[PDB]
């Protein structure tokens, strides 16, 4: 008998059902970020690769697989067809193109997107390619999902890097200050002032000029640093990977263990805060097994209103254009 | 309107089935430091205890509960009523209760087990209660599942009690120390000394007389000492607990993310080792999300399988003598 | 030559200094509780236990020794004599005397200044630079009592305080609301116990003011009865005494939060207990929770949550009654 | 009057000592993975970056730092002068320069090491080190000299990944996670390292003795090539992405944790050697080693057949015969 047999006697017939999978489409800078955050965090018990680059892809598949010994996530998996992706709970969409562009990215998830539900009818779908409020509405789209499931990582990151920033200035730690960039993800992006506290003690109420022109303090540009940062970064080392990756699998966790955690992230929004258009916008959401279920109604000032309905006429006028 | 419809919308809803729950039945000393080993891993998204004393179940329920904050498993539930172990994908038994001390615990057995498999009809059952080979024996009777869905612990804390003594005489960490405790829990154990290594050196065959009376170094006490700490630990602190808990833990880690790793636990071997009766013995089992799948043939001299046979027979006469 | 020797070729000769040694005083249901949720967080390379019950003390530790193969923290040690404590960077301290019958609170606070006044001085003399972190109630006025025994520095003197009850009204609050504790924030400061002020006005999800939406939150007029909370977590230890006869596992992982923040020099705020006279309008030698950044210098700054005034009002009453107390003890 | 003091009293004044720090020097791929790895396994208080590449260096930096929310690592710092890196417990060198010869190749690393290992010293008197770049063995050796450190305190990464490598493949052909699968990889870095058949095993099973072929060339099961297959597949991923990096700073990681924990765990490194296993010369050769917070403590002596000890002699006259020939 073989030297396996001689060794190991099977007592089960084993029908491999993976439980807890989770693909990342695309295995460029950002979607291998996500892959070893996700992979450090002991989030799946299975994960796929996919990409349109073979070599590539096999590579980074036989990479992650040499470090077994050393993570506790049994199976990886990658090919450029997306039967390896079957049965998935949770598809991260890191595809992207390399003029006016969106409609090949559209043309691109014309693809990704029925590949992606083909194989796991029933997963969760979080984009990350930007622009990211207009793709994850183009992945909505395609994938036929209702809209609790298609998810866009929107201000999820730069609201960690404001934060992060706060704790700077105020010399505590990011998960001490709490701050909140909502709407458009990018420059036209929310800083809510009168939100940002330390222990529940508001700093506009305790500096009335906070994020304004007379704030002698400049505040404001906390929000414009952030804003930049990531074309910073990019001048900087070519792309950012680790800052993106972690924050996706910061929400890949609450999504896993249906924590029901409140996080900046873009939705459809369509009915709430004034909004008439199909159009996903960041808000606090409460994110679990089921997606999104539920979004906190943020109390915003009158231009902060008109802000955040000017960002979805945008979107739209933007979507109108577009053909699926 | 409500402060809670002030503040959330409700975008879904959704309904209930937790994905990864874990029941602990029983929740004296070892169910709970089962308990908290598994809610610190991170290895469930709810978790349910059930028992009999319907204070201390609800005592211990509200207890874990106040510390959501510092936990990522966002339900706990308990109840006398079986219910509340709907949908389990794992349930651990530290149930339990002259020599018809065994027949009170099978009378137990013969409420909590049927009682465990209506509600959760493809659960893994993990019996941790002693004498551990004749109650998985008496769970697999009573539940009328397939053998490699119950588990008995058997053999696996005293193979770790072995491996941490064991560096404690060379010198590294247990992690490090390799050695096998196999077949019938408790006095009649084997040290399978040809197994001892630390990286790939055999001990044995460094220093022959290991084990035997002859060996000045007298490792066979080794052996006798795993043997008796449970005895020693109960006779200073009253019972034992937090090794066994992290103990059960790590094989609900193997189940849970379907490692297929290789532990000592007690299997029905039937039909292996020489093993022509319906008995639960510890060998190297390879565990994953279908149970034990496979077994290790380990190679036993003539007086390790007659020694193995021996306990199959005793076994077989215990468990004869019980009333289903 | 011995198996050892044949296997394993010696190179260093080892003299052994832990690096991140944490010691827990009390091997009760608290004491272990810590010790467990600590050993699984990896925060030491070393842990100690103190008790004078010898058999129970050996009990947990070969307890925990044996689940060496599931931790990454290589040495636990246990002992009446203070010596396995030397170098630590975290000591906690869980001791005290049980009521009797029978004894007034008073004397059985004494009793546990006596308990203080044999291990504080035994804590320092082996550990001089360590952090101390006092979890055993009274707690605010035990914390105070081991500051005063030991002559550290206050930033190196923290009681656990309010840190759990926050921690509770927060799940108490995830459960109102559908959100996870996480999520929700939520102060409780000053006096640990009945006499705790739960600090509407910071409360909130998202940064939502709470108190903004629902003018009534925490008012005697609400009709949500918000303030019920409140009482749910003066309650819970109660209620949780009354149904299994003690806590653990709450206290346990609060605690070994607080421990991470040291450890890893984290400066995230938590409601603790620490010298706060000269700040919030205290005048006195008291300890109170407040939010304190905390890391590795133990408390270093505290935030100046801006209080109502009867807010203010029963903090400084509270900061009466403790000196009170403070004054009736004989150290 | 300002915010920051409006909100905050402060009490106490910075005194601030690392007390876990580590040093990743180098932020190519291999740098940044160890990195990462580090930072998620959560083994240091402060992290230190170092390069020469000034850009590329402050935007690593600034990337990890945007992710401090999700870290339990409060400092992150950089920078191309090594006084960031001072107190160090750990600090660990991947830098390096990429017809040319071996020999010329090692001299120009030999080079940025003589500038580069120098300052590790002045800064970080009593750190251990820790070697990965390429070839290890020498650059172990050369790290060995040039610091004047006792032989305890510097380390190279040598065939721990590749060790970890042959216990997946293991894994793949016996169905069961490598963590259950055992095999020591030792010696010289590389394809003349040794797969060490008769201690490869299951449960304490030993492979060998069930097949006794194991290894040979007179397998049906080629087992042989697994180890070829393992010495191959670094280069096979190079030939695919470019570079190896997510498997390379898991295990320096899991190096890393044994040192900053004291774990006192086994792992088949690179140490000075000379004196054991029959080696005569000032060598660096994998063999399982005792990790902990004072570096390599003790060695396990593995019993080797007559042919591999032979390899390892080999290996050592070829090391020497290079080092021989270097300037430092
Ligand atoms: C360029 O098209 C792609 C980019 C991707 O991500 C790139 C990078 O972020 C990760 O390597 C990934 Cl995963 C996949 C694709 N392509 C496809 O599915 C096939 S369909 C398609 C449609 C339009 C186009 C185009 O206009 O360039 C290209 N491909
Ligand atoms: C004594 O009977 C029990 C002990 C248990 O665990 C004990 C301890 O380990 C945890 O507190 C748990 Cl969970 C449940 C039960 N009992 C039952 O379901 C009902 S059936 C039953 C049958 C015979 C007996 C008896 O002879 O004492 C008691 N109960
Ligand atoms: C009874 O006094 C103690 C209780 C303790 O904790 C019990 C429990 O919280 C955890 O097991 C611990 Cl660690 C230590 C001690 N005792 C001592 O150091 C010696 S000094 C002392 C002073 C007054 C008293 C007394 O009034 O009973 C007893 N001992
Ligand atoms: C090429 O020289 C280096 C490479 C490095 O890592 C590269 C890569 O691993 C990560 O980007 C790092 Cl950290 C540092 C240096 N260089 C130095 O200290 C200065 S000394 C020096 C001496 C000779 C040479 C040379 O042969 O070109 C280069 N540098
Ligand atoms: O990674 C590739 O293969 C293509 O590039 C991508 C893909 C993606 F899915 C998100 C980002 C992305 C998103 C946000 C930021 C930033 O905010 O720093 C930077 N990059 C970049
Ligand atoms: O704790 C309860 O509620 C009842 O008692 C039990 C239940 C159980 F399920 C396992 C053990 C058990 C098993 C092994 C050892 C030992 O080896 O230390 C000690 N205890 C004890
Ligand atoms: O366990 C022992 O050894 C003695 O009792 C103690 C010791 C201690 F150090 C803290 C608490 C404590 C503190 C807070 C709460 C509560 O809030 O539930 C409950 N208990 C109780
Ligand atoms: O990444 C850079 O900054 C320069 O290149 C290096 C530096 C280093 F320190 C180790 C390796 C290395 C070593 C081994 C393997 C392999 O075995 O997969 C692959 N790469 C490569």
């Amino acid at each position: 008998a073989a030297l396996k047999d001689q060794l190991i006697h099977n007592l089960l017939k084993e029908e491999h059902v993976p439980q807890n999978k989770i693909t990342v489409v695309g295995v460029g800078a950002v979607g291998m970020a996500c892959a070893i955050s996700i992979l450090m965090k002991d989030l799946a018990d299975e994960l796929a690769l996919v990409d349109v680059m073979e070599d590539k892809l096999k590579g980074e598949m036989m990479d992650l697989q040499h470090g077994s010994l050393f993570l506790r996530t049994p199976k990886i998996v990658s090919g450029k067809d997306y039967s390896v992706t079957a049965n998935s709970k949770l598809v991260i969409i890191t595809a992207g193109a390399r003029l006016n562009l969106v409609q090949r990215n559209v043309n691109i998830f014309k693809f990704i997107i029925p590949n992606v539900v083909k194989y796991s009818p029933h997963c969760k779908l979080l984009v990350v390619s930007n622009p990211v409020d207009i793709l994850t509405y183009v992945a909505w789209k395609i994938s036929g999902f209702p809209k609790n499931r298609v998810i866009g990582s929107g201000c999820n990151l730069d609201s960690a890097r404001f934060r992060y920033l706060m704790g700077e200035r105020l010399g505590v730690h990011a998960l001490s200050c709490h701050g909140w960039i909502l709407g458009e993800h990018g420059d036209s992006s929310v800083p809510v002032w009168s939100g940002m506290n330390v222990a529940g003690v508001s700093l506009k109420t305790l500096h009335p000029e906070l994020g304004t022109d007379a704030d002698k303090e400049q505040w404001k540009q906390v929000h414009k640093q952030v804003v930049d940062s990531a074309y910073e970064v990019i001048k900087l080392k070519g792309y950012t990977t680790w800052a993106i990756g972690l924050s996706v699998a910061d929400l890949a966790e609450s999504i896993m263990k249906n924590l029901r955690r409140v996080h900046p992230i873009s939705t459809m929004l369509k009915g709430l805060y004034g909004i008439k258009e199909d159009v996903f916008l960041s808000v606090p959401c409460v994110l679990g097994q089921n997606g999104i279920s539920d979004v906190v109604k943020v109390t915003l000032t009158s231009e902060e209103e008109a802000h955040l309905k000017k960002s979805a006429d945008t979107l739209w006028g933007i979507q109108k254009e577009l053909q699926f």
